[PDB]
């Protein structure tokens, strides 16, 4: 895809970047015990390099990780869109993808709790196209202007710089309490879709609405919505921790993974699509990016198939270098006036100069288009074309009037959607369709199983806890309680506050489909789950126990690791690096029981905790081969619990195991308030 | 200070432009209430153009670390040993600035990663500022700076897609470290409780290379630069800083942030070992090879004075992110030897500094900026604040007098190289024979731990090896450890199931040396700061009264009491739900709240999880008011495990078991 | 003076834009520029561009920051910093405020409006309006740089615009370069003129102060040093910059004729001790006189002080009675003169005009 700028150092002497071949082990003395010689261009060469190697990262979504891909439409789009890419039944286009976290810098955790981004590149046959997305529907502000004041108060306070890749600090909280649009982001990204459990369970959202503009310049409203054809999941937030610990690389890992292994991700690409005049028909503004079209007023339709499966070559040039802008848009689409979308126009444009340091990011091979570039921009930094036209002007004769402007009626230009107007007074004014800020909230909330509402419950006991101005804590249960009194009084419970008096202006009790995870229910596919099976090197029937597991359960796709004291034929792990958060099921042999009731090979109580934990957060957990209560008394843990397996059959063990891993979650180990 | 006159104060007044234009920034201006945002909003551009653009290079090792100020005061006049203005009086006061860090991670991640860490403290001298970018490990990896890409791509995650952050546990890693058997020194000291020390307070500082002391006369000394912590050495456990690094990222640059704000800031006895020219290769090693520690036993510590960190920054941005040192910031009274290492760096951090900075006037910022007048004909450059009233910028003039004047060993108080340094010989690409020797000294080292101390390095070796996938890499390793100790090599082999080769005996020895275990530093020399959690209970109005009493007592002894409960109420600090025990040095249950050890108000058991992982990884544990300790399987008679109904007597011995600080009876060791 | 980073976009309460689609487009330009030149965003924080009242704002960071702001909480709205900064609009602070007045409707178009499309009748207004010589000096300015255009087809094209603004121009334009110009076209033409952009036409400056006066001696004379000497002094009490030229340098003398030049001079006056003047090692063969001469074929003032001019003004082929050259013994007599020549600037009578 990209092969043509890679370069290959599996044979070969070193050379200087000119090509002269030298060394680079020993830097040139004045004698044996010498100092170091100022004519020494092999040293200087490759230290300046080194010197020179960082980048400045993303000003949000630092943390992230990409792949490549194929979009594949499921249909000749034309009757709603010009877009060429949507123009054929089967059509497919190379895609780039970056997925990541938002307040966090490079480096930090993937499992921390935050909205995440989804950024998809469609290098189409009219130019690129690129969806900024993100893993929820709708964003925290609305209007452009006010990002700085909302990433601000997220990321760490500017004295210590403390804390990192968090919301749970008096800032943000201070933030979300005064600036009330907040609450609907906000109460997703306390949800599980704060913590998803892979990149390849969440969803893609645009978030904005946007045009698909036809030919004859009708135009109509649009939602992208990419859905997961994995499933949806979610991690409890106390794994989270620990996995941020355990593997701050884990998602990338599971997509990386994933894809090596021939299960590459999956997504509908899909719209929602009314018409221009229903911008104000829902009860709120299409305007608005913290509202959503509830499905049961405007139904998804299936656009194609986005599939990941190709890993970069080299990270660095690829998934660090990758420069997405919403400004990279296709004829067939076009903006709305959201006033967020609207700023985001200028602000990517403008900071890949910050981090590509010169105006030819577009040269980047990641970035380059895959159809060939015709007009005037000339010279900057870095600049790696030789252009020929010597009369790069409009209007020209001396270049024959080459290349000729490309509108709406020729040249198959982009041109926005000429149904488009302006009116009124050049204002600094929010439009009062905008207000409402807590009716959506209520149904997101009212849209999630009694557990889900726990867990949201728990993430705001958890950070607000953690607030430690009286005032703040205060503002925010004000917020929260314009939302639902219930969640008031609970979060309140947690913080020694008493809750405010309901306020029942934007109280309802209605409900909307597909923003639940726990409601999603069991996962459609089991393919690269990862099953863990602990055993012992103690018993050679322990170690023939695990390796029949693993014949059947690789079988079905599952990644399989084998744990023991210490490394040998058949076993993956040790106890002494494992952890339950690197297992979405877990499996101890019975041979095993006997580690289960003190070693210098692993911490006291390891493979116990693994089993513990395990069953806490809510997995499939068992014991394979009869004998099952030592292990299972050791953990507390009732034989008849569901999501609980206890077979001697190898084959009937994994066929209920099975089930249980496609479940996902048992939630019925989780208490609830009263 | 350069930087009391830029501070910038925002506690009143209208917002502005950066041109002070009052202005609003909260809504973009629009072509109609639901219209486009206009490209005339000037407003919107500015604002969105400067967060566009806030972020810089992280530094390219180095990037996560914390930084305070402080003050540097010289116990003497030492012009007997150097001709260095800040050591040239009893009491004479420097400010300085210092930063610790990690090497591999990027700027986000985890403090407690396992890692060689940086000690990087700037003099502002009354003679220019004068820079020691030292480690908290007194040797390094790598014999030569051309090494130095090579050590560090081989360390830093694999470039297809970047896996693994902050860490040294991957093939990579361990196939440069058996390639290069000069790593062995550091690598040992990695795997101890170096790697994971217990804050940036309880780690020494270290030059690593051999430096010369220059007097006045010309006459030189060869010294090692050794910061002493006033606050005692401790290492975390490796568990605990797993859990650490994803429960509290932050933890060590808190923890410094925390004890100056206390008024406990951090102090070290500045030291040196000194020892003549003549010595360079008296010591059995060659002191160019920044491999080599000078043992104890063959010259000791001098010390010249106290730093002491007490202030912490404004901005950590303008501050902290910003700072730029640079060996390169030597002065009068100093010089740099023939350490191969020590001479690249030279060059490498003017150079990365103009990646940082985007610029060549980075030593304008204010935090790089000396405390006294720069007179030179450096001009221009993107960024350049100063306005130079000098026209004739060229040496030698007539037209500006001959100003500034070269200074030099005879005039001005100039810098001076050494005078009786010298070189001979080829231009060569080779290494000296003298630095051939890469076993013994690791083994010295490894001799001179605790028995428990070596179990933990072992242990250490045995997690990150175990997550080698390359068989080849995996012997290739065993190969190189074992010329170390065939014990070490023996050990670590059985937790990867191959076989250790035969013993090999050429730098085997039974030599140790003093001041480089942890362990057999003895207790802490003072417990003020330390953490203690009291696990208690909203149930009981008793729970809450014990835990009350405890915190009186132990508030005045300088300890940081955090009081956990079910919920936040008047004198509990900490949910369960926010509770760990990484968070806490000891960990007391108070008599009432015994019942505790399900709630929609924390997951499952873990007021008894915090307890029980706080005696795992050999913390004072104890019970103030036989149940709790049957629930935890924590013997009573357990050495720093403590049982009492008198609150006076328990405190009295809680805070012993602080000072020990670690129980190490409490690991498993190999027979 | 390098350094320095101007911007429309620094505008004041009480000042606003229009919707020129020129200024409209510059206000997004100079601010992204500037991070060019810089190399980084906080161009605004060096010495010349700074601003010489506080400021109070939540911009942060970037590369070469050299604020350290107090403020832990840069975000609007906070509690934590009392919401501080406040912020600034028409009722409150003296904020910046879009005139209200100000409306946009219709559709959203990359169209030109139609009452943008006259191109030709305020050049024909601007051509009306210059002296006849000053037309002259225009229609040679586009002889000299047209002439240089290659392209046969482009020099067509040429003279189809400006036979738009003026027939007349065309033709005499079109005569230096071989080529016909095209019939006239009368639709733009008129006879409308406008003041003050006439620069021949504003009439004689207000002042000469600083104005230049080369005065060529000799050294070969004692007396013409002497003339040299008086003469500076008068020209000098009236705020002239004074160089006296001679074939090398002493006290009293500024410049050789080596590096002399009539560019470096305003008026040029020869002191008649140094007639004979007008070859040697010491300047390029003819430089005295070609000094004189240069300066009347400019339109400079130039005269002879002293007394005896016919052998300098002969040598030239400058009439003596010419408007603009002077010839007088008395000093006061020569300085009074020539000071009102020097403020009339250039005598245009010295060039030919198209018949
Ligand atoms: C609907 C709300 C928004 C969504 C879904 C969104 C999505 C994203 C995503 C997914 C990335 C990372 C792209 C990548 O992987 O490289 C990103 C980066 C960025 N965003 Fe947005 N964003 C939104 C609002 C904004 C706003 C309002 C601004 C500023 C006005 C903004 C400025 C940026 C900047 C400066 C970056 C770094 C881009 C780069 O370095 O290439 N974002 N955003
Ligand atoms: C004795 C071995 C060494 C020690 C003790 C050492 C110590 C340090 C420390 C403490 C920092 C961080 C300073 C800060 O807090 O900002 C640092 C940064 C750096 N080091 Fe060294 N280092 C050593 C070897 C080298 C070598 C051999 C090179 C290259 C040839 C090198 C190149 C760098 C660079 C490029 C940075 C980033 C500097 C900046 O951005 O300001 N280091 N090192
Ligand atoms: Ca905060
Ligand atoms: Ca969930
Ligand atoms: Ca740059
Ligand atoms: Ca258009
Ligand atoms: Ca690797
Ligand atoms: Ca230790
Ligand atoms: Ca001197
Ligand atoms: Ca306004």
């Amino acid at each position: 895809p990209l092969a043509a700028y890679e370069v290959d150092d599996s044979t070969g002497y070193l050379t200087s970047d000119v090509g002269g071949p030298i060394q680079d082990q020993t830097s040139l003395k004045a004698g044996i015990r010498g100092p170091t010689l100022l004519e020494d261009f092999m040293f200087r060469q490759k230290i300046q390099h080194f010197d020179h190697e960082r980048v400045p990262e993303r000003a949000v979504n630092a943390r992230g990780a990409g792949a490549h891909g194929t979009f594949t439409s499921y249909a000749d789009w034309s009757n709603i869109t010009a877009a060429s890419f949507l123009n054929a039944t089967g059509k497919q286009t190379p895609v780039f993808v970056r997925f990541s976290t938002v307040a966090g810098s490079r480096g930090s955790a993937d499992t921390a709790r935050d909205v995440h981004g989804f950024a998809t590149r469609f290098y189409t046959d009219e130019g690129n196209f690129d969806i900024v997305g993100n893993n929820i529907p709708v964003f925290f502000i609305q209007d452009a202007i006010q990002f700085p004041d909302l990433i601000h108060s997220v990321k760490p306070r500017p004295d210590n710089e403390i804390p990192q890749a968090a919301t749970a600090h008096d800032s943000a909280w201070d933030f979300f309490s005064q600036q009330p649009s907040t609450m609907h982001t906000l109460f997703w990204a306390m949800s599980g879709h704060g913590i998803p459990r892979s990149y390849r369970h969440m969803d893609g959202f645009g978030v904005h609405t946007f045009r698909f503009v036809k030919d004859d310049g009708s135009s109509k409203l649009i939602k992208w919505h990419f859905k997961s054809r994995q499933g949806k999941a979610s991690l409890v937030w106390e794994e989270a921790q620990v996995l941020s610990g355990k593997n701050a690389d884990f998602h990338r890992q599971d997509l990386w993974d994933a894809i090596e292994s021939g299960n590459g991700p999956e997504w509908d690409v899909c719209v929602q699509i009314v018409d221009e005049s229903q911008a104000q028909a829902f009860g709120f503004d299409l305007l608005d990016p913290t509202k959503i079209i509830p499905e049961e007023y405007a139904p998804l339709t299936k656009l194609g198939l986005l599939k990941l499966d190709r890993n970069p070559t080299n990270y660095f040039a690829e998934t660090e270098q990758v420069m997405f802008q919403p400004g990279h848009i296709v004829r067939g689409i076009d903006f709305t006036e959201d006033p967020l979308l609207q700023g985001r126009l200028f602000s990517y444009l403008d900071t890949q100069l910050n981090r590509n340091g010169g105006p030819n990011f577009e040269q980047l091979p990641i970035n380059m288009p895959r159809v060939p570039i015709h007009n005037n921009n000339r010279d900057g930094a870095g600049q790696m074309f030789i252009h020929r036209n010597k009369y790069p002007y409009t209007p020209n004769t001396l270049n024959s009037g080459y290349p000729r402007q490309a509108n709406q009626n020729a040249g198959r230009g982009f041109f926005t959607a000429p149904g488009r107007t302006a009116s009124g007074a050049l204002v600094r004014e929010v439009s009062p369709t905008f207000n409402d800020h807590w009716s959506q909230p209520r149904l997101f909330f009212n849209s999630l199983t009694p557990v889900e509402q726990q867990f949201l419950v728990n993430a705001m006991r958890f950070e607000i806890s953690l607030v430690k101005s009286e005032e703040v804590k205060k503002n925010v249960l004000t917020q929260l309680n314009r939302v639902s009194h219930d969640v008031a009084v609970r979060v309140a419970a947690a913080i020694g506050l008493g809750a405010p008096d309901a306020d029942d202006t934007y109280y309802h009790n209605n409900k909307t489909a597909g923003v639940s995870i726990v409601g999603s229910g069991p996962l459609p596919t089991i393919k690269t789950l990862r099953v863990g099976i602990l055993a012992t090197t103690s018993e050679s029937s322990a170690l023939d126990q695990a390796a029949q597991l693993r014949t059947r359960l690789e079988k079905d796709g599952l990644v399989v690791t084998v744990v023991a004291e210490t490394l040998r034929e058949g076993v993956d792990q040790t106890y002494s690096t494992a952890d339950a958060t690197g297992f979405d099921g877990v499996v101890v042999v019975d041979g095993a029981a006997a580690l289960f009731a003190s070693s210098p090979l692993f911490p006291t109580g390891r493979p116990l905790q693994i089993f513990v934990d395990a069953y806490r957060w809510g997995k499939p957990v068992g014991v394979c081969g009869g004998k099952s209560s030592e292990v299972l008394d050791a953990a507390d843990v009732p034989e008849d619990g569901d999501g609980v397996y206890s077979e001697e059959s190898v084959d009937m063990f994994v066929e209920e195991f099975e089930k249980g891993l496609a479940t996902f979650r048992f939630t019925d180990r989780f208490a609830l308030d009263s």
